[PDB]
């Protein structure tokens, strides 16, 4: 298919990951909700982008804030097609260090998984729902979701425990989630992103193109999968073929 | 090595998995402490398994529960060289269902997130610290540490969403953890177990034995891995070569 | 926006098994998109009928994948015919279908079929793949440092093989496998490694079976696996991985 | 507690590439575990000297893995000595470093060297499977309705190849695909199909390789891998699965 006409609502779309698929699917004709926080700077992002792009303040990790972001998305737009998850934070935090004494705080966990994990469940149950009152589509599609996870879903550093159980879970929940919304024709899918320019020895590290992803390779990869209807239940890694060293 | 002489503590030990994990070390002439909920019948079972066995009531989610737990295994036994996390919860619950309009609670997600990812990880920061002052041994090792995964992190099942997600992110986390963990000698390993008859159908599901799995086996392969010293930083499925198919 | 090549317009992709199936659908997309494709397939296909009918942007390379001799002609002819090779695309594949042991029948898999898929699926892609690499070599580098790329067909198979599998599971976990070393192989010299893993395609290698697709539950169309070939030749971040295209199936044991 | 096999004692063994590293450290720990052993390993090796030394419970059967009369002859060897097999383990095995394509050098990977690695490693571990699964079939179940077991080796480069590793990870990639199709395949007549996936270990095979493992920071010892062997044996509900033995390695690209 391709992408004028559709409604997306994007996740962290103030910024990175988010933003740069706002760009490039409101340049292909579709209409885009970013859904992000209070003061992250979405409201002048949205502007930017013109009469086809919006900001919806919220919380992921909020049932009412989500709500009300989708209800927002429904009065101005009619309907939601696709949903893009890149909302999330990190820590760097060992588990335990011996030679400091320390050890990772319980509320450092708690926090990442809140809103890395939790969060996009959150948006991806209620959105569901919303893409449910769509009239299919000729091959029988209301829907498409795209996660983020990451590469430490796979190979998680030293310090990375609470990033990669979140994300492992987004990899985890990926294939339930689509046999759940199969019946109804929403598609999900996750992609796992290496290592990107958003906000010289990190890009070193990666084998070829020898440099940080484009934001911008990532929102091709999403408008692929928007545009392809067999891909489903899967996890791509965009990486330039690295493989995390353990770190330090 | 031997497991003689070995001081466990076994999270969920009072029941199933943990608790058939808790009378082979024993049997075996290690110590265990089963640590597990007020009230799951962990006094009794300790009893019945004798001296070198004793109950440490905790909630796996609780810092000060486990902190407790914790001491009394160093009051009891001076040292702690084995954690086994078997603590665990499940729900049934499918994303979104458009034929009866119901979509999945958010406290059903955060409560089996809570117990099963966020209170394993609780169990390891922890122990760790403990397993970090005994004197290696003669391999450098301080201690090993097993967590229990599911098949579910790899083909989670229609209405196993959060499920999955819990243990798709023991499994994310289990690598960076070792890696966290190396520099002090302690191994960190995942058990993915299949089909088990814990506390017909579904015993037909199974390839090869064609029948539930005898939780021994479950404990026969954490005493593997407890003798193996260079099993680490791994998941192994145990499960009869099941592939889970959707479900309903 | 780092340079780098984001268009198959103006590119040369040699596609084995390119006069049938995913082959010809991904030669068929990517001349309609403005690249030119060599169809590298057997001497007894329609392989030259089907160049025909794609016009002046298409020609046919006979040649068996595995054969040193025969790739090196069929790749001889494409510079010949268009210059620069840019991307090539393996699908040139075959099946079979045969239980390692069956104790009912007191039958056993034939040793010369599990070699034969290995021969086609397995060395002749790695043939095709270490031939084309030095044809790529030589390329001045693109704008993003690119030199080719090259797509590889697996299969779900690799990793969820049913009974009867055996000979075509080790030929495509073989190419899974073989993905990343080869990308670290050619990264120094700029040439990205890809795989696709079909599930269950409406190709002439195929109701039951569409019914097993949770959703959209039927074959896969050709055109969707060369939308994805094309996908990944625009996204110069792509490398070392192996995508699964299968509408989120996950093949039981059957029988 | 579900009746089952939970003990080598007694079982008979016949172990590719048991001449050597892996499969003569597990051959060695069988034997001393109460099990008999057929170590069958190329004619030029050292298999007769290492099964003397093995005594009574251990002989050798000369044999190539890719031949299927050699195989037979093998096969009917063990049967003739110690009568019903039990358990394979299949641990030959060949190794090559070779760039798929090196542009400083103009240097090209033979299609020899690759055909030469699959042919070992991975139809030789088919050929003997596919046989030794003929042979257990005939088997009076077990207590638990079992045949057999058969446990394969693969290696992390399965999963992590190495710059010039491209032939060895196409072969393991193969071992590691085909193991739950066989493992699905076998399973009515109640034959385990098991794989693992070692490291780095110190065998003739191989201090800067023993660096880059996370903890123990040391090469493999081979007896832990017998280890994992026997316990795979004893375990009856292990069936279908890879297990990395690798102290928590992942693999760099190298160079
Ligand atoms: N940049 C990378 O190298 C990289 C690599 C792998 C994965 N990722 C993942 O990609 C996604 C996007 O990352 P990015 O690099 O664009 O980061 P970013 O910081 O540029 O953008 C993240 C956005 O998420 C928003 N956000 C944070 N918490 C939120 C909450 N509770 N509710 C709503 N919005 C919230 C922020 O305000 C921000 O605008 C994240 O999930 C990240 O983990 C990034
Ligand atoms: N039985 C199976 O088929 C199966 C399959 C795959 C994975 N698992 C996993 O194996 C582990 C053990 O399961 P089981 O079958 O032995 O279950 P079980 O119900 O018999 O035992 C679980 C134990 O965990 C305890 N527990 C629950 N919440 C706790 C908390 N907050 N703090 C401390 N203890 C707590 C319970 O009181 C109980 O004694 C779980 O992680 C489960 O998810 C089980
Ligand atoms: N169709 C599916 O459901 C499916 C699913 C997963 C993977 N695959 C894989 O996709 C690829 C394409 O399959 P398809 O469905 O298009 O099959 P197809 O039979 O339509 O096309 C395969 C082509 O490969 C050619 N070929 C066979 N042996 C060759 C050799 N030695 N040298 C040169 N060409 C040779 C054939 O002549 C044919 O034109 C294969 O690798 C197949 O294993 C197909
Ligand atoms: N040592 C390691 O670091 C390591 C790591 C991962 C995997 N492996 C794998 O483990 C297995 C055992 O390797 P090893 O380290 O013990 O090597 P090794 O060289 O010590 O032993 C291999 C044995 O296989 C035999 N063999 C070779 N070709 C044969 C053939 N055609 N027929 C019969 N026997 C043949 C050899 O004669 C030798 O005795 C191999 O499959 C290897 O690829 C080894």
């Amino acid at each position: 298919r391709s992408v004028k006409g559709l409604v997306a609502v994007i996740t962290g779309g103030a910024s990175g990951l988010g933003l740069a698929t706002a760009e490039r699917l409101v340049g292909q004709g579709a209409s885009a909700v970013l859904l992000d926080l209070p003061n992250s700077g979405g409201e002048a992002q949205a502007k930017k982008l013109g009469n086809n792009c919006v900001f919806a303040p919220a919380d992921v990790t909020s049932e009412k804030d989500v709500q009300t972001a989708l209800a927002l998305a429904k009065g101005k737009f009619g309907r939601v097609d696709v949903a893009v998850n890149c909302a999330g934070i990190a820590v760097a935090s060992k588990t335990y260090n011996l030679k400091k004494g320390q050890t990772h705080t319980l509320e450092d966990f708690q926090r990442v998984l809140d809103v890395n994990l939790m969060g996009t469940f959150n948006v991806i149950r209620l959105v569901a729902g919303e893409m449910g009152q769509n009239e299919p589509d000729q091959g029988g599609q209301r829907g498409v979701i795209i996660n983020t996870a990451s590469v430490a879903a796979f190979e998680g550093q030293v310090g990375q425990a609470a990033y990669s159980a979140s994300k492992g879970g987004i990899v985890g929940m990926t294939l339930p989630i689509a046999r759940d919304l199969a019946p109804i024709g929403i598609r999900v899918m996750t992609i796992a992103p290496g290592l990107f320019g958003t906000p010289n020895f990190l890009a070193s590290q990666v084998p070829f193109p020898s440099r940080l992803g484009d934001p911008a390779e990532y929102a091709h990869l999403v408008q692929a999968i928007i545009e392809n209807p067999f891909l489903n239940g899967e996890v791509i890694r965009l990486d330039g073929a690295i493989r995390m060293q353990p770190g330090s």
